[PDB]
């Protein structure tokens, strides 16, 4: 089912749609087609989801 990624650099959500992430975190990439710039991700460990800037995520 799930496309995976690894977070490269810390990012703090500034808007309610965004997801705060830490360098090294594992995510699921829920969508990367609506925008090359904003990907919807879900943290494996917490289950929280939101948008992150795409350059913060390295697909696995
Ligand atoms: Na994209
Ligand atoms: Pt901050």
């Amino acid at each position: 089912g799930m496309e995976r990624g690894i977070v490269q650099y810390d990012f703090m959500a500034e808007s309610q749609d965004e997801l705060t992430i830490k360098s090294g975190d594992k995510v699921y990439i829920l969508d990367d087609k609506k925008s090359k710039d904003w990907w919807m991700c879900q943290l494996v460990d917490s289950g929280k989801s939101g948008l992150v800037p795409a350059q913060f995520i390295e697909p696995v």
